[PDB]
C-alpha cells in the first residue's frame, strides 16, 4: 500500500516579514511524500503562517490534532478517508475557515499522488475531460486615473482575452470614480468584450450596491462580483431581485455547508470557490454537483502559483459545465516560475495537460530562493 | 486617550509536543498592553499554535493580515469598532474557524482592560448585574465501567452540584454501554438531580439518536448535547420532531452568522457558545439577542482556566436569563492556579466579582514554568 | 456605586395650551438625578402631557409603575438592566407607544451620565467612532403654489445640501397638485441632488402610491417615505414588489419587536427609527443590529431639539454604516438654542462631538421661558 | 344628530399617590356628554394619570391631539369613524399601548350612547344575543402556603363555580412551590372543576414552561395562561408544538394589529383581549372575527369595575362564541359599587341585561368620595 511517510510545509514570501504585501507576493505550498517516492505538490492562499500551524500543530484534544500527525503512516490513495479524517480529526481549530484551506492544500497533493501513481492526469480520475482546453478571463486591478485603464487593457486585448474582470485597489470608493473607471475600460475594450467587475464588497451595504449598479448598466456588465461581504445571504438575495447584472460571489467560503447555504440561500448566478482554500478538489467535486443542481454556473476563484492553476484546470476539464477560469496577470515569481513546466495563457484559453498527476515539477533553486522557513 | 502598544501571546502546555493532550493541558493566553499601564488578559479555547499564528501573521493582502499588526496604536476602549477591524482585516484568514478564536482572545482582553479604565466590572459595562451568583452544571468524563460511576456522581453531590453532564470517552460507541452508562448515573444521583449527556457527536445519525431517545425516555434526561455534527442542520431540526429530551449543540461555532444559523435552522432548545471561541464577550451579546429573539436559552460552553470561567461569569451575570453556567473541573495547573484570585464553586454556585474588569490576576511564576514559547 | 437621586421632567411650550402646534414647538425634556451630581439629559418626540404621566406615575398594579418611582435609588451606570426593569416595571401601561417614548428619554439621559462619569464621549461606549462628520439631508414642509418651492430648495443648496427630503403640510393631496410641486423641486436641485419625498401616509391605500410613484419616476427620487400606513405591513411588501424607488418606513414604531416586524416583513430598503421614541439608544443598538442582519438601510428620524441631535450623533457616529442623518430646519427657539453648545450643521455635514456624554449643555434662562410645568 | 358636548376623565383611587396598589385599587372612568342629556360611561384598565394625559392633552402636531379635542362637536352615533379619527388624530403618541387604552374607554362610552338613544342594549347593536346568561370562571391569587388554598377553592365552589383560574402572588417563582399550589388545588376541586393557571409571563422561557407542561399533565388542566412574555411569538408557537394543555395570551395587547400577529404566529389556543385595553368594543368585534377565521378561541381579559363587566357581558350575549367570561372578585368599592345595578355572579354564570345601551348607572356619592382629580 501507499504510505504518507512525510508532509513537508514551505512558506515562500517576495518582500520584508515586516513589510506591505499584494495577493500573489507570498505563498504557503505542501510536498506530501510516500513510501514509494511519489510526492504530491499542493498550496492554500491562505496566511502561510496560519497554514503552517494547523499542519504542524501537536493535539491539544482527541478533536484538535495538527494535520502531519493525522497523515503520518496513512495510505495516500485513500484520499476521502483522509479528507473526513483530517475534517473530524482537526474539527476543534478547524471546521471552517483556516483549517480547511491547510486541508485543501492537503488534498491536492494526494490527488497529484494518485495521478502518479495510477499512471493518469488527475482529470482522468474526476472522470475524463471534456475539452482539451478552457477559455480563460483576464483580470486587473485598475489604475487610480480612469482613462489610464486604457493601455491595460488594449495590453490584454492582444494578449487574446475577449473577457476580462477588474477590481481592488481603490475600486468602490467613489460612486463617481466607479463610475468613470467602469467607462474607461468598456470603451477601450468596445462592445463584444465581457467585461465584469469585482468590489472585493467595498460597497458595504444592498442600497448602495443596487444604485450603482443601474448607472453602470449601460456598460453591460457581464457579472458584479461580491459586491458585499458574502456573510449576508439576504442581502445577496435582495440584490438579485433588483439588479439586471448577474451576481457572483463565494470565493471566502469553505466546505460543501457554506457553499450549500451560499448557492440556496443567496440567489448569485455564479459560485466561485477557491480550489486551495474550500476543502481542495475532493471538496470542489462536492460543491460543483450542488451548483449543478441549483443551476447556479461554477466559476473558481483562485491567483496564487502554477499549483492552483493547474489543479483548477484539471478540475474544469473534468467538468461538462467546466467552460471558464479566472487566469490573472502577475510579475512575482511565485506566480511565474514556481512551476517549472506551468501551463500557458495562449490566445483566449489554456491548454489542458495530460501529464499523470498535477503535472507539476517545482522550480527547486526558486524554493531555496525565497524559502522564509 | 488609552492606547494599545503591545499584544503578547502565550503558549502554556503542562505534556511534551509529542506526547498525548486532553481538555486543558494546553492553553493559549493573550496580554494586550496599553500605554497607561493597564494590562488585559484574553484567552482562546484552540490550537495555541494556531491561535499565535493568527495574531503574529504578517501581511498577506489587503484582507490578510495577523491582528496584531492591526491593533498597535489603537484607542483601546474602542472595543467593537476593533472586533469590526480585526474581522475585516483577517478576513481572508478568518471569518470563521481559527481566525475567530484568535479575536475571541482579544476581545475578552479588551473588555478586562476597559473595566479596570473605567473602575467598574465588566458586568456592569454589559448592562449590570442581575445576580450574585450562578447556578452550575458538572462534568465528567465517565469511566469504561459503568458501576465505576458511581462514585465520581457522589463526589460532584459531596461538592453540592443539582446538575451534572458526563460525555466523551467510550461515550457513544456501543448502544448497550450507552445505556449501561445511564442506568448507573441516574441510580447513583436519585430522581432530584438534572442529569445531562453530551455525546461529542458519536451517534453520527439522527436514527442511532432518536432511538436512544425513546430509550432513555425513563431516565428523564434534561438535555442531550451534540447527538451529531451541528454541520447538518437538518438532522437537529429531524430530531427536535420525534425527541422527548432537549437538544443542545453549537460550541464550535463561530460569529453570530453561524449562531443565527443554527438557532433558526436546528430547533434546538439550548445553544452553547463558548466564549473563547464565538468572537468573545462582544459576538456572545449579539448571539445572547438573536437566542432570545428565538425563545432559544443560551447555556455556555467552556473549560480551559480562570480566564474562561471570569469572563463567562460576567457575561451570564449580566443576562436576564443568564442563570446556568457549565463548570467543569481538572487537577490540571493551568486551569486550578493561572488565575491568582480565582473565583470557586462553592455548594452549587460560584460567586459573581464585583471587581473592575475580568478581576484576573495572573500566577507570573506558573507562566514562566509553562510557557512553551 | 453611582445612583439616581431625581427624575425630572420639564414640559416646554412655544404656543398656547390651547393654540395649535406644529413639529418642533414643543418639547419634554428629562433630567436624570444622581449623587455625584451628574446630571443626564434625555428628550422624547412624542405628547409631553402623556410622558410627564408615564414618569411621574404611582403604581396601579405590580406590572404598572410610574417610572421615577422604578429608578430613584437605581444604580445608574447600569443601564440595559433598567431598561429591562422599565419595561417590565411598566408594561401594563406601557410595552408599546407613550410608555416606550417616556423610556428612550430616561435611556437617552443614562447614556449621557454614563459618558460623563467615565470622562468619555458616547460614542466610545457604543463601540467607537467610524467618522469625524456625518453626512445630512435638510428637509423642509412644501409651499401650497408648486413653484414657491424654488425660493426654499435654493435655500437649502448654499447651505451645502445635497439631499433633500419634503413633505407634510398639503403634500399627498392631489395626484396633480403632488405632481406640480415634485417637478418645482427637482428642477430648482438639478440632477446631482438626492430628492426624497415623505408622505407622512397621505397616500392612504396600496394602489394610489403604486399610481403615483410611476409617474414621478422620471424626476428619480432617492426613496419615499410612509406612503401609507406602517399597520399594514402587507401594502409595503406589495408595494416594494411594483414600484421602482427605495420605500422608507418605520418612525413611529417602539421596540426592537416593531422593527423586527417591519424590517423582515415590509421589505422596506430603509428603516427609521427615531431614537426618541423607539426606546432610546440602547433599543437603538438592537434595532441597528437586525437591520444590518437583514440587509436593510438604518436612517434614523427625528426633529425635536438639540437633544436629540446629539444622541443621533453619537449613536451614528458608532455604526459602521452610519453614513446619514435627518438635519431638519426650523426657527423654533427650541429647536435652535435649548442645547447652548448644539452641534451645527456646516456645508453637507455636521461634525462629530467628543465631549464626555452627549455634549449637551441646556440652555437654563430658556427652561425658565419656556416651562410649563 | 347627537352632537358631544363633553369628555369627562375622572381619576378613582383607594389608597394614596404614595402608597402600595393592586388590581382593582384604582380606576379612571370616562364620561362622554352630548347635546341631548345623554351621557355615555366607560374606562380603560390602564394608568389612570396617562389615560387623563392621553386624554386631554393638547395638540403637539398634526397626527399628535388629545383625544377631547377630536371629539367635541362630533356626531356620536358615527362611532367607527370615530374610532378611526381617535386612531388617526392622536397616532404619534398613540397607535399602540397606552393611546389605545384611552381609545378604548371613549369608544365602550360612544356605544353605551348609541344604545340609549336607539333605545336598545349594546348587545342588539352588535347583532344581537344568543343567550341569557353567561357561563363565568373565577380567579384568585394564591396563598403562599399550598395546603391554605383549599379554603379558597371551596369558597368560590360555594358561589356556584364550575371554573376557575389563579395566578400572580408567588406564582412561577420556584418549580416545587408552583407544584405544590397546583398539588392542593386539584384536589380541593375534585375532577369535575376546569382549572386553569395564569402565571403572568413568570416561567420566562420555554425551556422551562414546557416541563412544568409535562410535569402537570396529570392534573388536566384547562389552559396556560401568558407562561412567557407575548412579545416572544416564537416562544409561544414552541410551547403550542410540545404542550399537552391549551395555551392562552394576548391580555395586553392593543389594536386588531398586534392581535393579527398574536393570533396567527403564536398558535396559541385562546386569544384574551381585553375590552378596556384592546381598543374598545368596536375593536373587539375585529378582533373577533379575526379569532374567528383562524379557529382561536376568545375569552376576554378584565377586572376592573361594572363598566368593564357590562362592556364584556354586552360584547359576548352577541358573539355566537361568547360562551365563558372571566369574573374576578374584590371588596374593592370600585368594583362592587360604582355602578349601582350591577350585575351579579349567580350559581355560575352572569345575567345578560336588556337594558338600553351598557345598563350602566354610576353611584355619584361614591365618585365625590374617592376621585383624585
Ligand atoms: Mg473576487
Ligand atoms: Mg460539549
Ligand atoms: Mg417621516
Ligand atoms: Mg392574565
Amino acid at each position: 500500500v501507499l504510505k504518507i511517510t512525510d508532509i513537508e510545509v514551505l512558506h515562500l514570501r517576495v518582500p520584508a516579514m515586516d513589510a506591505d504585501c499584494e495577493w500573489g507576493e507570498d505563498a504557503v505550498i505542501v510536498k506530501v511524500h510516500t513510501d514509494k517516492g511519489i510526492v504530491g505538490v499542493g498550496e492554500a492562499d491562505s496566511s502561510p503562517l496560519v497554514v503552517q500551524a494547523c499542519i504542524e500543530a501537536p493535539q491539544t484534544n482527541f478533536y484538535c490534532n495538527g494535520l502531519k500527525r493525522l497523515l503520518i503512516g496513512e495510505n495516500a490513495l485513500e484520499i476521502e478517508r483522509l479528507w473526513n479524517k483530517m475534517y473530524w480529526g482537526s474539527n476543534y481549530m478547524g471546521r471552517r475557515g483556516a483549517g480547511i484551506h491547510a486541508i485543501s492544500a492537503i488534498d491536492i497533493a494526494l490527488w497529484d499522488i494518485a495521478g502518479q501513481f495510477y499512471g493518469v492526469p488527475v482529470h482522468t480520475l474526476l472522470g475524463g475531460k471534456y475539452r482539451d482546453k478552457i477559455r480563460c478571463y483576464g483580470t486587473f486591478i485598475p489604475a487610480d486615473k480612469p482613462e489610464d485603464n486604457v493601455a491595460i487593457v488594449q495590453g490584454l486585448k492582444d494578449q487574446g482575452f475577449s473577457s476580462i474582470k477588474f477590481g481592488g485597489g481603490v475600486m468602490g470608493d467613489d460612486p463617481d470614480t466607479d463610475y468613470a473607471i467602469v467607462k474607461a475600460v468598456r470603451e477601450a475594450a468596445g462592445p463584444e468584450m465581457e467585461v465584469q467587475i469585482d468590489l472585493a464588497s467595498k460597497w458595504h451595504t444592498c442600497g448602495h450596491s443596487a444604485m450603482m449598479a443601474k448607472r453602470l448598466e449601460e456598460f453591460n456588465l457581464n457579472w458584479i462580483e461580491e459586491p458585499v461581504l458574502a456573510d449576508s445571504l439576504i442581502s445577496y438575495e435582495k440584490l438579485s431581485r433588483q439588479v439586471s447584472q448577474k451576481i457572483a460571489g463565494g470565493e471566502s467560503l469553505t466546505t460543501r455547508y457554506e457553499f450549500q447555504e451560499f448557492i440556496t440561500k443567496s440567489n448569485a448566478d455564479i459560485v466561485q470557490p477557491d480550489i486551495t482554500r474550500c476543502g481542495g478538489i475532493t471538496e470542489m467535486k462536492k460543491i460543483y454537483d450542488i451548483a449543478q443542481m441549483n443551476g447556479t454556473q461554477l466559476i473558481p476563484h483562485g491567483f496564487s502559483t502554477g499549483i492552483l492553476l493547474h489543479a483548477s484546470v484539471h478540475f474544469l476539464a473534468a467538468c461538462e459545465q467546466g467552460t471558464l477560469m479566472e487566469f490573472s496577470q502577475s510579475s512575482s515569481p511565485l506566480f511565474t516560475s514556481l512551476v517549472k513546466n506551468q501551463l500557458q495563457f495562449d490566445n483566449g484559453f489554456v491548454a489542458v495537460s495530460d501529464a499523470p498527476g498535477l503535472g507539476i515539477e517545482l522550480d527547486e533553486e526558486l524554493i531555496a530562493k525565497y524559502r522564509v522557513n
